[PDB]
RNA sequence: ACGGAAAGACCCC
RNA sequence: ACGGAAAGACCCC
């Protein structure tokens, strides 16, 4: 119960994966793999031919993936028998021309042959596909859309048609209808007209014709997309004259962004025109170089939004005069990627329904006084990538709806107890990325209901004690990507609730044996997950009573360390741990010791993963308490020899992954070779392609002459 | 010719180490080194007793080290024969009381006792030590001075006497003189009075009481040390009235300083009654809250000072009014870790031979225009540790002397090409440890005499093109610890004089085989040393024309690398190269990968590291071009067998390290120990100390069999 | 968040 | 700059 280049997953027999194998021949590959297998995975390899009954012993398979191969051949009666499939992946390949090779699949319902080097598809290739839903074809070299609606106009399905990025320069003008789609897409063709008169699309709710090249298109006609909800016009330079609301009466949403943004601004008349006749209009995207604040104040009259999009408007670098007071209608505003430095309370000062606001990605340096306080209902702020080195406290006066602050990627140099008062409902504070160096106590007091904190990726060194004070409710903290390495004693201390505390890639090293006077996750009873991963010179000495209080712990990671040493009995207190992983060591005695006696209490263990720390031998007894463990990984070491005193008393196992190893062809395995092979119970990736650690190889340890012995 | 418990050194073979090697017994850990050992440093060990012919054999010794063992027990006779013996090192041992040994030590310049547990010297302990001039007894637990001074006053060459860190507490009083003594501390003991009436000094030049306690010091009395030059009272509280200027007058240098910043103020009548008589006074270290602004008016009348440090008088927050102007004879001057928020120009106006100024860990979020322009002469200036954001470049008008700029571990987010318009004769530049995470181009433009730029431990992502130029005379460059991956096409132009190159602890990764079209140090034409250490992700694959130009290079750094594989002839242009490194990607063919023939022009290597890889075997004729190569690591890796294939061709192999491998023994090994053993040529590191690889261990690789092979 | 874990990857485009 | 290279370190004080 191993195969040679596939292997199951972990939590779930039926799907099995044989990724970067180096895979050239499909059928040799999935010979030895199971009849029950619903999912399979083949993804990254070399893959050339699909002869005609590639999955006979699958008919089980629903999700198949051959996604990055070589395929350019796939044999008609290739997929017979596969009438379960609901999704065929055939993404990145060398598909030239599409046969008839889809006899079988009467349950697919999505179809990917997107990045191959499509032309034609036969007038027949899709006739079994009664239940296709979802076709890609983007990025390919098709040129001839007559030939895609001879293939496509008798699905039956048929809801999602996607073209983006081909060489689509005409429409067909031959009389036919598509009764099933929904959603059409032509982004990044070549389109010279967009006459829609001989295509009836009657259930079409999107159509993108975005990117579409050089030439100003004048022909349109829309009468025929009655359902039309989102039109996507963006980066596609179109005579906006010939558009007519008269065929847009349904139009709720609607992309007139430039490609570029020397294009320059769009005639608001014009734009007026068109859109001030569309009652159902509610969204707009209007980006790059588009418009200017006083073109923003003729937009207001023409329209009542819900959504607009003003990104990437480099005239925009100031607002301060009422620009979007005719829009009180307005819920969610972005204005990211412009050149704004400057704004305040005049510019949306009636704006009291506006809930969501991104202001990330500007030249905002700071903001004056009370420039927020009109956006009583603001729920979502961002700011992110802003070179602000600090807070001014009174800018965010009154937002005590604010649920979400995103202040990513900003140049925070300080903040204070006195940075968040005005926010009583935030429940998601994003520092990452700054440059805060120390956090001062009762910094975040005030944030009572405050759920996930970022603090990642800054400088943190000096954590001052009750920095986290008020915090009663936090559930998630991420301290990860800084210079923390002791931990005081009422650090943790109003964090009872905690669930995920994240540690990872700091500083946190002993040099010596410690008993710590303070255990520093002693308040955390709530906690669920730590993580400890990769701290610059390892962990290395854990102290003997590191891990006291956290009896609900159930997830440890303390992988990627340069070394860890766990002398003594430190897993003791976590009688819940679920998950343990402490691999990427690399180099064992050097960089990792166990106690022979460490893993007693892990009674509830059902994973374990000791991974590339290079071992060499096992600790006999040292995985005999671990009656629930199922998942065992030892994969990358240099294991020589397995055998029943190792697994003894796994009552539980299922997944057992030696991988990797020097494994020996020798009397010393032949216990585990022939068990390994037997076993129905315990799952071995790869198993049937360990080679012999003979310098000769062409031998496996699957072939061993049992004889000798 | 390898040895057990030591090794020799590898670039002088008089050197020899043997350090934490758990050496117990001293006289069997050293039976086996050469009798032309001159330096013998076995520091980090369980030593305990020193029998009297520990050295017999190594009478050319010259410098011997014990530091950090257990030794408690010194033999009479221990050190005889050691008549070249100029340094003794038995700092951190187990010594309560000094006896008679050290016969044999007649050349002995420097005995080191420190951090012990010393209460008594015998008085004729030290009667051999006829060149003795340094003696260290700091950190033990002496308590009888004139049980010291019965030990040291007939030494006919003692310089130095050093007796920090004790409990003396008062001085002896039976008249004595110390004709040879210019050195002499009583820092950190517990003095009560500082009567040296019965202790003649006449060359005595410098004097420590400092931290000597709270008690305050009435007694005082020192005409006895009539040449002394330098009074340290740093943190001892002593009755200033009872100082006498007429006992001080060759004094050029006092500290004055608090132990406290409770302690408060001084008097600065008293100060300047003293201070004013001493026409020689030109230091004063005066620091911890010992003044005002105002006490360094008064300071300043009473005093010609060509060095002041003000250090850590908090109550300094802003000096903008004449402080200094009676000083202006000052060429140094600190004024670190006070709390200052705001200096200008007219504190310092009259400061023109100011030369050093360290502002240092304070408070200073900006400077005022000008503040700093009178200072016509400064060539030092640090401002490290300020929480400055941004350099105001009004406030170094002027400075056109300056030769170094200290800005380290400031907060700074930006600077460009306006940055550094008034240092034209800057050499150093320290802006390590900000928070700069782009470099505009031109940044550095004027700085045309630059020799050092310290950039490391930034945010750098992007550097623009043109971000060096003008630094045409640039010999060091730091970029460590930053986020740097990819170099625009002229990056590293116009700095054809650079020697030195850090780019270690980036992001300087490529995850597919590449041919650059413009390699990054093509024009590096006097690169010597290239630092490439500890990418996040390793370099991993190293493009095939990376080293282009670097014909100059000396050495490069690859260590540190999770993975490096260069898979072609990247060496190839290397042909000076002298010493490489690529040790610590722990996993040898997945984080490793070498052309069987990459080495081929490196025929001026003189050093080759490969160390803590892994490695499982050695390619063969991979180091057979290596004519120079004199030393060879392969110290911690996984190697069981090495023969005369590997060594082939190396006639200048001088050390060949394979410690910590897994060699066997085995008939493959023959040849490898015989060789080992009786070559002269070459050193083996701990030869005779390489375990059998049999799990029972308890034999040697040196004393195999031979028999059967 | 390549902070890859269905992980030890030459990861193309 | 433990950024330890006289290096793979339980590095105390
Ligand atoms: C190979 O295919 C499997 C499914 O057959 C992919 O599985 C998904 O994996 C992600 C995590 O990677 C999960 O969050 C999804 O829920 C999984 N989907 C299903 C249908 O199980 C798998 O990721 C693929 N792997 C690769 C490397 O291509
Ligand atoms: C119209 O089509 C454009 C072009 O694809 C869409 O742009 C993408 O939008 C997504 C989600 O916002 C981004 O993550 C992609 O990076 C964008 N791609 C490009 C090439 O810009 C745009 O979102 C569409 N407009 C609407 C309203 O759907
Ligand atoms: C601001 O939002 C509110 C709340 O969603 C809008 O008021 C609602 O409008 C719908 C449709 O007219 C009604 O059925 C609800 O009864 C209204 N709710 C309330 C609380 O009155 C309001 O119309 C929005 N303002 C603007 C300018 O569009
Ligand atoms: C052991 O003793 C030797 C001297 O015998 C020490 O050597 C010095 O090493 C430093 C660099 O670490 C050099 O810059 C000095 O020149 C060396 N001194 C001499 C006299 O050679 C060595 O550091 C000692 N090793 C340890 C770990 O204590
Ligand atoms: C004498 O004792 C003092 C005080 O203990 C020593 O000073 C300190 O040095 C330690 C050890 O490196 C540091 O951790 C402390 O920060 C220092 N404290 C103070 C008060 O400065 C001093 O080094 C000893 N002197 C000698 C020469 O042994
Ligand atoms: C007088 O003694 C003091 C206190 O012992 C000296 O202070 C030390 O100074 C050195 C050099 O600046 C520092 O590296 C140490 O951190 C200091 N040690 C302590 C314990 O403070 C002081 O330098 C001496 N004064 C003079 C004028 O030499
Ligand atoms: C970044 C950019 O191209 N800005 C353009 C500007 O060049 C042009 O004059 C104008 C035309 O409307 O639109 C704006
Ligand atoms: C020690 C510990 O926290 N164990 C928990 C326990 O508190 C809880 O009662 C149970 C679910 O009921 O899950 C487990
Ligand atoms: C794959 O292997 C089988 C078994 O040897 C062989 O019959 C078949 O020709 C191979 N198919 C391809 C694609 O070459
Ligand atoms: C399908 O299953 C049967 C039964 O094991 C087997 O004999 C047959 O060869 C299988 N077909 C292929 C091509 O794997
Ligand atoms: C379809 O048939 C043509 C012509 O026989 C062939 O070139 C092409 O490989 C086939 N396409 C696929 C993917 O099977
Ligand atoms: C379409 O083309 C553009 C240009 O390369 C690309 O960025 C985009 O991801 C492509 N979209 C698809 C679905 O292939
Ligand atoms: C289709 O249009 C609607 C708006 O009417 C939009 O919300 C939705 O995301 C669009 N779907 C796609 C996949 O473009
Ligand atoms: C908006 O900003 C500009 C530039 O600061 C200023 O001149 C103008 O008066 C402001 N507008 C109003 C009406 O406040
Ligand atoms: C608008 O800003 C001004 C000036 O900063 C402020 O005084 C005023 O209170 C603000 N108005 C509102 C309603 O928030
Ligand atoms: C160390 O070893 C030698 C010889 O094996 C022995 O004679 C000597 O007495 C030992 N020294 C000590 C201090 O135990
Ligand atoms: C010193 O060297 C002599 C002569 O080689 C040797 O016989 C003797 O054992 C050595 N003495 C000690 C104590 O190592
Ligand atoms: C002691 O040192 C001198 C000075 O170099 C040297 O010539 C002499 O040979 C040395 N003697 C010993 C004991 O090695
Ligand atoms: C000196 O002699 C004393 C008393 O006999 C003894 O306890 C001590 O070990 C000796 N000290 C040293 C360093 O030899
Ligand atoms: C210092 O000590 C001597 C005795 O050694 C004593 O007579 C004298 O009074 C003391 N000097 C002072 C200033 O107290
Ligand atoms: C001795 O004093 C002089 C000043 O007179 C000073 O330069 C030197 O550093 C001092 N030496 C020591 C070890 O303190
Ligand atoms: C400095 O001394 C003054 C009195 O001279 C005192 O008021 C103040 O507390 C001192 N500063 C500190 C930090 O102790
Ligand atoms: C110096 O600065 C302080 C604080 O800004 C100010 O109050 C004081 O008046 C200034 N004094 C002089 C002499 O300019
Ligand atoms: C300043 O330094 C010069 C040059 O060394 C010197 O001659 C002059 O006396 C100094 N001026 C003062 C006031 O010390
Ligand atoms: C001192 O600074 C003031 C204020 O910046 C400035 O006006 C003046 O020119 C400066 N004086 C000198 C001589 O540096
Ligand atoms: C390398 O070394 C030689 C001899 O030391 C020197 O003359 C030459 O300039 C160097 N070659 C290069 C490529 O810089």
């Amino acid at each position: 119960y191993g195969f040679n280049k596939c292997t199951q997953y972990e939590f779930d027999i039926h799907h099995v994966l044989c990724i970067r194998k180096k895979i050239t021949n499909l059928t040799e590959a999935i010979s030895d793999i199971p009849r029950y297998t619903t999912h399979l995975n083949l993804t990254h390899n070399e893959i050339q031919v699909l002869p005609p009954w590639s999955f006979t012993n699958l008919s089980a398979l629903v999700d198949l993936r051959l996604e990055w191969n070589s395929i350019w051949k796939i044999d008609e009666g290739a997929f017979r028998g596969l009438e379960n499939l609901t999704l065929l992946n055939l993404v990145e390949n060398k598909i030239q021309s599409v046969n008839n090779s889809f006899e079988g699949l009467s349950s697919l319902k999505t179809l990917l042959l997107s990045h191959n080097q499509i032309t034609h598809i036969h007038k027949d290739a899709f006739t079994p596909l009664i239940k296709l839903k979802y076709l890609s074809l983007s990025r390919n070299n098709i040129s001839d859309f007559s030939g895609i609606l001879e293939a496509v106009q008798h699905l039956p399905c048929l809801e999602r048609l996607d073209l983006t990025n081909n060489s689509i320069m005409y429409l067909d003008h031959s009389p036919r209808s598509l009764v099933s789609l929904t959603h059409l897409s032509f982004e990044g063709n070549k389109l010279r007209e967009l006459n829609f008169s001989a295509l009836s699309l009657p259930n079409l709710t999107n159509l993108s014709a975005s990117r579409n090249g050089n030439k100003v298109i004048q022909n349109v006609y829309l009468k025929t997309l009655p359902q039309l909800k989102s039109l996507n016009l963006s980066g596609t330079v179109i005579k906006l004259e010939n558009l007519s609301a008269k065929h847009l009466q349904n139009l709720r949403a609607m992309d007139l962004s430039n490609w570029e943004l020397r294009h320059g601004h769009l005639d608001m008349k014009t734009v007026c025109h068109l859109l001030g006749n569309l009652p159902k209009l509610e969204t707009l995207v209007f980006q790059k170089n588009v418009t200017n604040a006083e073109g923003i104040k003729q937009l207001a009259k023409c329209t009542r939004l819900l959504f607009l999009d003003l990104g990437q408007n480099s005239d925009l670098i100031y607002l301060n005069d009422s620009e979007f007071n005719a829009l009180p209608s307005l819920q969610k505003l972005n204005l990211n990627k412009c050149q704004l430095s400057f704004i305040n309370n005049r510019t949306w000062s009636s704006l009291q329904n506006l809930t969501s606001l991104d202001l990330s990605h500007n030249k905002f340096k700071s903001f004056p006084d009370f420039a927020f306080s009109p956006l009583k209902h603001l729920e979502f702020l961002s700011l992110s990538r802003n070179p602000i080195t600090e807070l001014n406290n009174l800018a965010f006066s009154g937002l005590f709806a604010l649920k979400e602050l995103n202040l990513a990627a900003c140049w925070i140099v300080t903040i204070d107890r006195y940075s968040f008062t005005q926010f009583p409902n935030l429940e998601v504070l994003d520092l990452g990325d700054n440059n805060i160096r120390t956090l001062n106590h009762g910094t975040f007091r005030p944030l009572k209901k405050l759920q996930s904190l970022i603090l990642s990726h800054n400088c943190l060194k000096i954590l001052e004690p009750n920095s986290f004070s008020g915090l009663t409710n936090l559930r998630s903290l991420d301290l990860m990507y800084n210079s923390l390495s002791y931990f005081h004693e009422h650090l943790f201390s109003g964090l009872e609730k905690l669930l995920i505390l994240k540690l990872g890639f700091n500083k946190i090293t002993y040099e010596t044996t410690r008993t710590l006077q303070y255990p520093p996750f002693i308040k955390l009873k709530s906690l669920k997950q730590l993580n400890l991963e990769g701290q610059r010179h390892g962990i290395q000495v854990v102290p003997s009573n590191f891990f006291q209080g956290l009896g609900s712990l159930q997830e440890l990671l303390l992988g990627k360390n340069p070394s860890v040493f766990l002398d003594h009995h430190q897993f003791d207190p976590l009688i819940n741990l679920t998950k343990l992983d402490i691999s990427g060591t690399k180099d064992g005695d050097r960089s990792l010791y166990l106690n022979a006696s460490l893993f007693q209490n892990l009674k509830r263990l059902k994973i374990l993963r000791l991974e590339n720390n290079n071992l060499e031998s096992l600790v006999p007894d040292m995985f005999s308490s671990l009656q629930s463990l199922q998942v065992f990984s030892l994969r990358f070491n240099n294991l020589k020899v397995i055998n029943q005193s190792h697994l003894k008393n796994l009552k539980s196992l299922m997944f057992f992954d030696v991988y990797g190893n020097k494994l020996q062809c020798t009397c010393d395995n032949l216990w585990f070779k022939n068990w390994s092979m037997n076993t129905e119970e315990v799952h071995i990736p790869f198993l049937r392609s360990y080679p012999c650690q003979q310098p000769g190889s062409q031998s496996l340890l699957i072939d061993f002459d049992d004889a000798m012995c």
